[PDB]
DNA sequence: GGGGGAAGGATTCC
DNA sequence: ACGAATCCTTCCCCC
């Protein structure tokens, strides 16, 4: 009978800028997504405690980053090295055990159903790896351990930052009862507020509902996802997820709608986003333009064949063209996504 | 009806 | 105000 080990990597990006410079630690760290559309222009994609602190997260515009903290280290996102760093640390998951799913470049769940015996012996299992990680890399986790996926990050996310917590058998039901259900993963704003209405603030408000209701309403999906779950039934096992698509969306210098201005940035998306294929041929190919007021359209096609880069400049204009056509608004970003691979 | 499946908008979260 | 996997929904051609 199961137990599941899920590590983060506390605030992970902001820790690579400080594990490759410890100058920084214990100073407030923002590494920040720029665009060149006006200086200091951009969006935060993580920031350390110092400045999580006083309120500086993801997606929270660059400006407002600094008209609360000025004095602040802002550093500009950097993948490629912090793709390196996940990658070792990730092989030396896969020394604990091969029942590994990688679910994000900062997380990853374990299987050790059959290497400990239990919670003492698995959370035991638990200090031991984040001291291997931390010795070895320069890298406080966070093990969350239950008995489903789902309940191993959840444990996880409390005990937070740098810290193991074990959710035994029995807080499942203290949590299936007391838990609130927006903090469950997979349930962000939207589907809450929908939640909200349909009179369900914990994961048992679902189990009594008239379920076709909690179907068109949530969707289904959602539906079994929260009902086998307040069931103490829930249990998809830990699988290797695999890459199923690719893809670059960088940002205009300025909103457009004439097609020759606006190609440029698009072949340089397609560009960039070829050299992240390597060895990878897709079939299919979408083409994502966002808006002027942020709002989002996109045009595709497949092919019976693996595209060329050749093929992927043509396609990428009569799927522009086609965008540019029924949504008439102006075009503040554009960029290309591959799919469907052979 | 129902399967195979492609298209494009929606929804969560790193 | 800055990548992706899953889910849903319509649209569709042919048995
Ligand atoms: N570009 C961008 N990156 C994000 C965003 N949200 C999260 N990330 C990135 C930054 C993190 O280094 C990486 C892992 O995120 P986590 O949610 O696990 O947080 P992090 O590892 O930063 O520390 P945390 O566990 O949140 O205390 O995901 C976002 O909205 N935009
Ligand atoms: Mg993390
Ligand atoms: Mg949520
Ligand atoms: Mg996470």
């Amino acid at each position: 009978h199961m137990i599941v080990l899920f590590v983060d990597f506390d605030y992970f990006y902001a820790q690579v800028e400080e594990v490759l410079n410890p100058s920084l630690k214990g100073k407030p760290v923002v590494v920040c997504v720029f665009s060149g559309r006006f200086e200091d222009s951009g969006a935060v994609a993580t920031a350390n405690y110092e400045a999580r602190k006083f309120g500086v997260k993801a997606g929270i515009p660059i400006v407002e980053a600094k008209k609360i903290l000025p004095n602040a280290v802002y550093l500009p996102m950097r993948k490629e090295v912090y793709q390196q760093v996940s990658s070792r640390i990730m092989n030396l998951l896969r020394e604990y055990s091969e029942k590994i799913e990688i679910a994000s470049i900062d997380e990853a769940y374990l299987d050790i159903s059959d290497k400990v015996r239990d919670y003492r012996e698995a959370y035991n299992l638990g200090l031991e790896i984040k001291n291997k990680i931390l010795e070895k890399e320069k890298i406080t986790v966070t093990v969350g351990i239950s008995k489903n996926k789902v309940f191993a990050k959840i444990a996880a996310d409390m005990a937070k930052p740098n810290g193991i917590k074990v959710i035994d058998d029995e807080e499942v039901k203290r949590l299936i009862r007391e838990l609130d259900i927006a903090d469950v993963p997979g349930i962000g704003n939207i589907t809450a507020e929908k939640l909200k209405k349909l009179g369900i603030n914990k994961l048992v408000d679902t189990l009594s509902i008239e379920f076709d209701k909690l179907k068109g309403m949530i969707g289904e999906a959602k539906a079994k996802y929260l009902i086998s779950l307040a069931r103490d039934e829930y249990n998809e096992p830990i699988r290797t997820r695999v890459r199923k698509s690719i893809g670059r969306i960088v940002t205009m210098k300025r909103n457009s709608r004439n097609l020759e201005e606006i190609k440029p940035y698009l072949f340089r998306a397609i560009e960039e986003s070829y050299y992240k294929l390597d060895k990878r041929i897709p079939k299919a190919i979408h083409v994502v333009a966002v808006t002027e007021d942020l709002d989002i359209v996109s045009r595709g096609r497949t092919f019976p064949h693996g595209i060329s880069k050749e093929t992927a400049y043509s396609e990428s204009v009569k799927l522009l063209q086609k965008i540019l056509e029924e949504d008439e608004r102006k075009i503040r970003r554009i960029g290309v996504r591959f799919s469907k691979f052979i």
